[PDB]
């Protein structure tokens, strides 16, 4: 702190709270982060090179007096706000499209680096006047999670950044969360009676995850168009791929942006309300 005035609260993050502050000699505007190793520390400073445009940018990282804060470019609203308050009618699928282009953007950024998200969430996606969206907060909410996650799978890969993707987009268009868990096996539940219980013929290997058990209930799939109405022909094909129980078989960021549903991406302004 010290060097910079906190003007409020802006979030209770994962690891730690999240302030709108001013730097007192730059005059800038920042999202300055208090964290709670030496391997905390080096992991973090590699983050500091990952930058592009639809990453938040890290601006300095102050270990300082044995405390962590990290400094953030400041963006003015988050998406899961921007949901809530796009409720009544929704947003706009063409901004839902660039919105999902530019994410999938990020991601083949961060994934041709080797680096994963892991927590992807509307509420660490943040939005401009500009029509820009960003990734931040890199990695209690468990309604975005990837299944190998849930069925413990412990070196996962960058689908699981995928699949959380394709729940955020879903819920876009339908304006309800895709699979609103409230514990790990209401979470892995739902995601079965909408998709179906996974096995051997869709996810080889299933069975041999470390939390799956030959007991957990057998439901039948249901159909996408009864899942996502009203999402188009092209979404669905999109947003199916994405959520692909076996990781290796779903879709890549950077296959994803070829996806004909994107074949007419622009880049609308939302409306906000700051
Ligand atoms: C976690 C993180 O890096 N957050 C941010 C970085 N820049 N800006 C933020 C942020 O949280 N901005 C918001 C500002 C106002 C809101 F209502 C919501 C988010």
């Amino acid at each position: 702190m010290e060097n910079f005035q906190k003007v409020e609260k802006i979030g209770e993050g994962t690891y730690g709270v999240v302030y709108k502050a001013r730097n007192k000699l730059t005059g800038e505007v920042v999202a300055l982060k208090k964290i709670r190793p030496s391997t905390a520390i080096r992991e973090i400073s590699l983050l500091k090179e990952l930058n592009h445009p639809n990453i938040v940018k890290l601006l300095d990282v102050i270990h300082t007096e044995n405390k962590l804060y990290l400094v953030f470019e400041f963006l003015h609203q988050d998406l899961k706000k921007f949901m809530d308050a796009s409720a009544l009618t929704g947003i706009p699928l063409p901004l839902i499209k660039s919105y999902l282009f530019q994410l999938l953007q990020g991601l083949a950024f961060c994934h041709s680096h080797r680096v994963l998200h892991r927590d992807l969430k509307p509420q660490n996606l943040l939005i401009n006047t500009e029509g820009a969206i960003k990734l931040a907060d890199f990695g209690v909410t468990l309604w975005y999670r990837a299944p190998e996650i849930l069925l413990g799978c412990k070196y996962y890969s960058t689908a699981v950044d995928i699949w959380s993707l394709g729940c955020i987009f879903a819920e876009m268009v339908t304006r309800r969360a895709l699979f609103p868990g409230d514990s790990e096996i209401d979470q892995l539940f739902r995601i079965f009676r909408t998709l179906g219980t996974p096995d051997e013929v869709v996810w080889p290997g299933v069975t041999s995850m470390p939390d799956y058990k030959p007991s957990f209930p057998k439901w039948a799939r249901q159909d996408f168009s009864k899942v996502v109405p009203p999402l188009d022909e092209d979404g669905r094909s999109l947003l199916s791929q994405m959520l692909h129980y076996d990781p290796n078989k779903r879709i890549s960021a950077k296959a994803a942006l070829a996806h004909p549903f994107f074949q007419d991406v622009t880049k609308p302004v939302p409306h906000l309300r700051l």
